[PDB]
C-alpha cells in the first residue's frame, strides 16, 4: 500500500502496522539547512508507539514512546552523522513482534523494543523545517516481499 | 530517482529520460469518478516526445506527440476499461530507443514509436479533476533494476 | 516462475513465453576464458524463435532463428566484449509482441524482430564448455513485475 | 550475490554472513516424496552456527546449533504443516546480530537466537533424497535490498 505522507499531517493505515508489516518511507529530496523531523507510529488511541526525531543542528537521532498525553520516557539515541543519503533519502520500519528494526540508508539497523502493546494505526509526519520532502513516498507491507538481487 | 510529481505542475529529471530509461509512476488513492488525465514526457525545448491522455469519460487512452511549435500527430487509441488497479494505480514507461512502452496495472502494454528524436528533460502532469493523487510518487531508472522473484 | 535451466539441457515451460514474458536469467559465475555459448527459446513443435549465440573467440553476439528442420536464417550480431558482468552475469529476455529486447549486463539492450509466429514452450541451453555456470537461474514472469526504488 | 548451492555440498561465502546479512535461498522443484533436507550456515572453523533440518514425515522442522566436533544442543522445533509454497519453495534467513529471523513461504517469521558467536562463512546443503532442488538458488544480501512497491 502507497501513501503520501506529508509534513504536519499524517496517514491514517488502510490495516494496522503489526508484526510482519514493512513501513518504506522514501524522500525526494533532503534539505541541508532542515531542522528536526519526527516521524511517529500512532495507535488507535493515538498513542506514540514509536517516535523517531531526527536531529541534524545536534548530531542526534532520538527514539522514545509515550501515551498521547503522558510524558517521554527513556531515550534511545544514536549518531546521526553518515546515516541519510542525498537526494533520496530513506527509513525503513519493521515490526518484529517484540521490537522495531529501523534502517536509514547507512550503518547497522537500530532495534527497538515495543514499550507501548498496541498496533500502529497511522504515522504522523511533524517539521517546521523538514529535512524531507513534503509529502514523503510510503510503501507499507502487511509481510516482507520477495526480494530482487540487488 | 524518486520524484513528487504535483497536479498541474512537473518535475526536471537530474538526467534526460533515454534509452534503456524507466518511469514508474504511482499513484496513492484512485478517484473512479476523475476526469481526463495527462501525463507528458517533456524535451529540453519542451516539445512534447510522449503525451498520455488518459480519458475516462470516452473509455479510451490516447498517446501522441508534437513539438511545441508543431500540431499533434495522428492518435493512438485504446479501451480505457479494466486498466488501472485501485486503490495504487500505476504507469510504467520505457524508452526502447526507437520507441516508448507503455504499460499500465491489466492488460498488454502500448507501443508507441517516437516521432521526435529528443529525449525527456522533464514530465508533467495535468488534470483539472484527476483520476489520480497529486502528487504521484515517481521512480526514474536509468536502466531496468534488479527483478524480484515475484 | 523459477527454473534451473542446466547446460546442454532445457526446460519446459509452465505457460508459454508470449508479449509482455520475462526470462531473467542469471549466472553464479563467469568463466571468461569460456567458449560459444548458446540460449534458444523453442516452440512446441521444437522451431528455434530465437538463439543466441554468445561466441567470445569471435569477440561477437549471434541473434538467429530456425525452424525445425530448417537452416539459420541471416544473423544480426554485435560485439561481445564486456556485454557480461562478473561475478554474476545476466541476460534478460522480454517479448515486446512484435520483437523481442535481449539484456545484457552493459551497453544498450538489443532488439531483435521476431520471425517466427508461436509462443516459446521451452528454453533451451547449449556450450561444451560454458562461460557460465551450470546451471543458471532462470525466472520467468508473465508480465513485468512491481519495480524496486533502485 | 548469486550462488548454485547443490545437495551435499556447500557454497564458500565471498563476504562473511553477519550481521544485517540476508539469504533468499529458492528451489525450482517440490518434491513431495523427499525426505529429510538439512541447510547448515558454517563458521570458518566449520561449527554449524544455523542447522535448519527439514523433516516431512515427522511433520516438523527442526532448528539447532553444534560444534564442528560435537553434538546437537536442545531441539527448536516448530510445525512443518503450512511453510512451503510449491512448485518454487524459499527459505530467507536474516542475521540480526543476537538472532537470525527465518521466513518460509506461509506463515510468521521464526526467530532462533543465536548459540556461537561467529560469521557464518558457508552454506552448506545436504540430504539423501531433498525435498528441493538440486542446487537451490541463494541470493544473499550484505544489507536489505531496495523493497519492490508490491
Ligand atoms: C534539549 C531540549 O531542548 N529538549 C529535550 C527534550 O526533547 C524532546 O524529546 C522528545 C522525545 O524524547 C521529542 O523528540 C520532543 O520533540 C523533544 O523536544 C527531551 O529530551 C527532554 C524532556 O522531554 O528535555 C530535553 O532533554
Ligand atoms: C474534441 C476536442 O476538443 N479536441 C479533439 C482532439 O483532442 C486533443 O487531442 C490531443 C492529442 O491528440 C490532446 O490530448 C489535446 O489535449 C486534446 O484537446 C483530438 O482528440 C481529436 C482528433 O482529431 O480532434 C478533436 O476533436
Ligand atoms: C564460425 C563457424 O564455425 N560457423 C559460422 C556460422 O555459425 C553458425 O551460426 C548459426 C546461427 O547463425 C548457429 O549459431 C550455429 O551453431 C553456428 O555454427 C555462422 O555464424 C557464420 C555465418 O556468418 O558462418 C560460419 O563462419
Ligand atoms: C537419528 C536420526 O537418524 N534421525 C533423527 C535425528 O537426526 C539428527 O538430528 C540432529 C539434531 O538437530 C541434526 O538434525 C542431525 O543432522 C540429524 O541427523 C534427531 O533429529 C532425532 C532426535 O533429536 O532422532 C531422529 O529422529
Amino acid at each position: 500500500m502507497l501513501y503520501h505522507l506529508f509534513v504536519n499531517n499524517q496517514v491514517k493505515l488502510q490495516n494496522d502496522f503489526k508484526p510482519e508489516s514493512v513501513a518504506a518511507i522514501r524522500s525526494s529530496a533532503f534539505n541541508s539547512k532542515g531542522g528536526t523531523t519526527v516521524f511517529n507510529f500512532l495507535s488507535a488511541g493515538e498513542n506514540i508507539l514509536l517516535h523517531i526525531s531526527i536531529r541534524p543542528g545536534e548530531n542526534v537521532i532520538v527514539f522514545n514512546s509515550r501515551l498521547k498525553n503522558g510524558a517521554w520516557g527513556p531515550e534511545e539515541r544514536i549518531p546521526y552523522a553518515e546515516k541519510f543519503r542525498p537526494p533520496n533519502p530513506s527509513i525503513t520500519v519493521i515490526d518484529h513482534g517484540d521490537r522495531f528494526q529501523i534502517r536509514f540508508d547507512y550503518g547497522t539497523s537500530i532495534y527497538y523494543n515495543k514499550r507501548i502493546k498496541e498496533n500502529a494505526a497511522a504515522i504522523a509526519y511533524n517539521a517546521e523545517n523538514s529535512l524531507f520532502s513534503s509529502p514523503v513516498t510510503v510503501d507499507v507491507h502487511g509481510l516482507l516481499p520477495p526480494l530482487p538481487p540487488a
